[PDB]
């Protein structure tokens, strides 16, 4: 699957897109989002591009929800000084899927529903863990309160 343009600032990729240097400086990508622990920052050594890594394990079990605030800082950090962030993991399946969701139900106010189907349209192989679609309910409970 290819590089998905989930807004004109946010891309969400697989391991090869993030190796795809040449698409990156197409699409203005300053911002690059790990969702592995275990990934190499491709193009580290460029010194072409700010990276965050959030180290998430190959366990369906794990907390992903902790790292939602921590991923939404960045890309506004990147959306505020006018660049796009690539946000991938392994397939762009089920980490970083997770990730874009979350984005989209609190930042742009989808629910839970709207948001899968905005991202599962664009990128048809998403596939989040079970354990990370209960999470993502539970995160839209929260914004359905207030919390």
């Amino acid at each position: 699957a290819e590089l998905t343009p989930i807004l004109p600032f946010l891309f969400l990729g697989n391991e090869q897109d993030a190796q795809d240097l040449d698409t990156m400086q197409r699409l203005n990508i300053g911002y690059v989002i790990n969702v592995t622990t275990h990934l190499p920052l491709y193009h580290y050594e460029k010194g072409l591009f700010n990276y965050k890594r959030l180290p998430a394990t190959d366990s369906n079990k794990q907390n992903l929800r902790q790292y939602f605030e921590e991923a939404f800082e960045f890309i506004e950090e990147a959306h505020q000084c006018g660049k796009g962030l690539l946000i991938h993991c392994q397939a762009g399946v089920s980490r970083s899927a997770t990730i874009v969701i979350a984005y989209l139900m609190k930042h742009t106010r989808m629910t839970m529903t709207d948001a899968y189907k905005f991202v599962k349209g664009k990128r048809p192989i998403i596939s989040p863990a079970l354990n990370f679609m209960g999470q993502l309910l539970e995160f839209e409970e929260d914004l359905n309160n207030g919390v």
